[PDB]
């Protein structure tokens, strides 16, 4: 019939056993308050949905990010609310500080804690092997946490790791994909950063969960420690699993797919090709080998897999020997 069904190896049933007031965003009453009380600085950016500003509040002249929401469904703007009040104060998690409204425009506006960030295209090359593994350990917590309060980011890249070298802080940020996990739920496979996509969205199998952003972590660490950004680089969906295909092969492919009962696109027959299993080690040379080691290639190779139950949960790879230095 159709596909066989998953479930999360960590954290299943977390939002089973709570109240609906928890999950449930669409009852979720937003109540926005005063912009007034912040004056806008300069601006940060622009997302998708979005407009970012740095400001400072003329209550205490603490510095802020404000995030201006262009118009957009209420009920993704209730989740992304919800989830960032469930999260509030977890480790390496963007504070939500306030919820306003221009009193004229009527713009509604999520206001955030401000991070000092250094663009991660400046700031990537310069990190030696015991940032790499400081910065994957901090991101790993944000997580763990996260995964544990029963929510899937679903949009892991640099772009959303705001890092403040100096003072080494790190802030996971814009959970606007993000969403709650409940064992059986078939999502929307259209989340996530296409070279950060894993394969799951990318043949199409809805019922993932936590994993995802482990396979994005794992993009995120071999394109660190290879210095190679981004690391998987196809020129759409379809392509980005050429790509994927090209290193992991596509014999542990064609099993995944077998396994999980995966209809796959007819698109895929004649683009995927035929590809062996590339080591890790193909990826090394003169210019990365410092940032590399055994233990990095082997918690490497435990998230880049095509099988979503098979990467390490959060907690598991807090315990890799690659973090023995860290921690
Ligand atoms: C733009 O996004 C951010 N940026 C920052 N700091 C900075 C970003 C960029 C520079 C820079 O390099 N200059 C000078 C332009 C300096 C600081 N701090 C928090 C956020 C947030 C995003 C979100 C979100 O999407 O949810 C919640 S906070
Ligand atoms: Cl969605």
């Amino acid at each position: 019939s159709g596909p066989v069904p998953s479930r999360a190896r960590v954290y299943t049933d977390v939002n089973t056993h709570r109240p609906r007031e928890y999950w449930d965003y669409e009852s979720h009453v937003v109540e926005w308050g005063n912009q007034d009380d912040y004056q806008l600085v300069r601006k940060l950016g622009r997302g998708k949905y979005s407009e970012v500003f740095e400001a400072i509040n003329i209550t205490n002249n603490e510095k802020v990010v404000v995030k201006i929401l262009k118009p957009v469904k209420k009920k993704k703007i209730k989740r992304e609310i919800k989830i960032l009040e469930n999260l509030r104060g977890g480790p390496n998690i963007i504070t939500l500080a306030d919820i306003v409204k221009d009193p004229v425009s009527r713009t509604p506006a999520l206001v955030f804690e401000h991070v000092n960030n250094t663009d991660f295209k400046q700031l990537y090359q310069t990190l030696t092997d015991y940032d790499i593994r400081f910065y994957m350990y901090e991101i790993l917590k944000a997580l763990d946490y996260c995964h544990s309060m029963g929510i899937m980011h679903r949009d892991v890249k640099p772009h959303n790791v705001m890092i403040d070298h100096e003072h080494r802080k790190l802030r996971l940020i814009d959970w606007g994909l993000a969403e709650f996990y409940h064992p059986g739920q078939e999502y929307n496979v259209r989340v996530a950063s296409r070279y950060f996509k894993g394969p799951e969205l990318l043949v199409d199998y809805q019922m993932y969960d936590y994993s995802l952003d482990m396979w994005s972590l794992g993009c995120m660490l071999a394109s660190m420690i290879f210095r190679k950004e981004p690391f998987f680089h196809g020129h759409d969906n379809y392509d980005q699993l050429v790509r994927i295909a090209k290193v992991l092969g596509t014999e542990d492919l064609y099993d995944y797919i077998d396994k999980y009962n995966i209809e796959l696109d007819p698109r895929f027959n004649d683009i995927l090709g035929r590809h062996s299993r590339k080591r890790w080690e193909r990826f090394v040379h003169s210019e990365n080998q410092h940032l590399v080691s055994p233990e990095a290639l082997d918690f490497l190779d435990k998230l880049l897999r095509y099988d979503h139950q098979s990467r390490l949960t959060a907690r598991e790879a807090m315990e890799h020997p690659y973090f023995y230095t860290v921690v």
